[PDB]
């Protein structure tokens, strides 16, 4: 389960049509993005993309795109 596996996995979310036309989960992936490529992965960040992810999850009703369980997935396992 690596940095650059998440690091595409948030890629891949962030190119979502429903995620672009948020303002505010578009930037806050962004900014995890940003931090991984810039200092690698950890803990800490893996709890933050886990709270924004469920957070998307749950205010949807867990309608979001396969991309959305596919990174969720991935920073749910470390």
């Amino acid at each position: 389960p690596s940095e650059k596996e998440i690091l595409d996995a948030l890629s891949k979310v962030y190119s979502e049509q429903v995620i672009q036309a948020d303002d505010y989960f578009r930037q806050a992936i962004f900014e995890l993005a940003s931090q991984l490529e810039k200092e690698g992965m950890s803990s800490l960040l893996a709890t933050k993309i886990d709270s924004l992810i469920n957070q998307y999850i749950l205010t949807h009703q867990f309608d979001a795109p396969k991309s959305i369980f596919d990174l969720s997935r991935l920073v749910k396992t470390k």
